């Protein structure tokens, strides 16, 4: 059924809160076993959101391999994502550390550092090109090279040194910087505008290890931009585009971390921005 029809069809019959709950009572159910050890309480941003086992990404060092992260593989898309949590005060060095070790070529955050007068994430990387960090725990060092900033979204070009190597590699990051305190975006052009920018700078292709998403929780806006990137690429390898079903795509990438959109608010919005985006695929 054409996704613009179902739309309408929710749409005049208010069903939105019905469709998202029919979501979450088939959403899948793994364990998440190593997420919930003793020793990986302070690794958790949020109690209730953690990275299943089968699917989690593991750091390598023999010490403790635990982030809260996950890989989303989409096989008919031939796309792959990490979505994770915004790195926490003792989880920065931990963050470096998997982009270094996954072969990133870009980090997409969708949030700010402060949102309704909270701290929703760490300020992970240096603001002042003379000012660099150093992660003392990964033997990792980030340098501000540029930023470019414009109305919805920045972007940064970071280097990366692997301080035991001295190897250096060029990160770009994506800042979506206007998603609203409350709600969703009105309209989602500025949000399919930053998804090609991201999409243009060769991060999602697969000569690069996955891109790195993420947001406060790493499912709610996180699960937008994936959900709206693999329709977007489905409606392209499919003889008849209207086969696109975006229940059945949230739910095969819910076999991957929980939650994968928060809101029948957000679902609506990830309808909206796949039919308007359609028209310029
Ligand atoms: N009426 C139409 N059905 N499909 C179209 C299409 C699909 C993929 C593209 O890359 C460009 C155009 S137009």
């Amino acid at each position: 059924m054409e996704m613009e029809k179902e739309f309408e069809q929710i749409d005049k019959s208010g069903s939105w809160a019905a469709i998202y709950q029919d979501i979450r009572h088939e959403a899948s159910d793994f364990p998440s076993r190593v997420a919930k050890l003793p020793k990986n309480k302070n690794r958790n941003r949020y109690r209730d959101v953690s990275p299943f086992d089968h699917s989690r990404i593991k750091l390598h060092q023999e010490d403790n391999d635990y982030i809260n992260a996950s890989l989303i593989k989409m096989e008919e898309a031939q796309r792959s994502y990490i979505l994770t949590q915004g790195p926490l005060p003792n989880t920065v060095g931990h963050f470096w550390e998997m982009v270094w070790e996954q072969k990133s070529r870009g980090v997409v955050m969708l949030n700010r550092v402060m949102e309704k007068g909270s701290l929703k994430c760490a300020q992970y990387w240096p603001q002042k090109e003379e000012k660099e960090m150093i992660f003392e725990d990964t033997n990792l060092k980030l340098t501000l090279i540029s930023e470019d900033i414009k109305s919805y979204y920045t972007v940064r070009q970071l280097e990366l040194e692997n301080l035991t190597t001295q190897e250096t590699r060029e990160i770009l990051h994506f800042h979506y910087t206007t998603w609203p305190d409350f709600g969703v975006p009105e309209s989602p052009a500025s949000f399919l505008n930053f998804l090609f920018k991201v999409r243009e700078s060769g991060s999602l292709s697969p000569e690069h290890g996955p891109v790195v998403v993420h947001c406060s929780a790493g499912i709610g806006r996180s699960g937008t931009f994936c959900l709206a990137d693999t329709c977007l690429l489905l409606m392209d390898k499919r003889k008849d585009p209207s086969s696109v079903d975006i229940k059945k795509v949230l739910l095969e990438m819910r076999k991957f971390r929980m939650g994968l959109i928060q809101t029948a608010d957000q679902l609506r919005f990830s309808y909206l921005a796949v039919i308007e985006g359609a028209k310029f695929i």
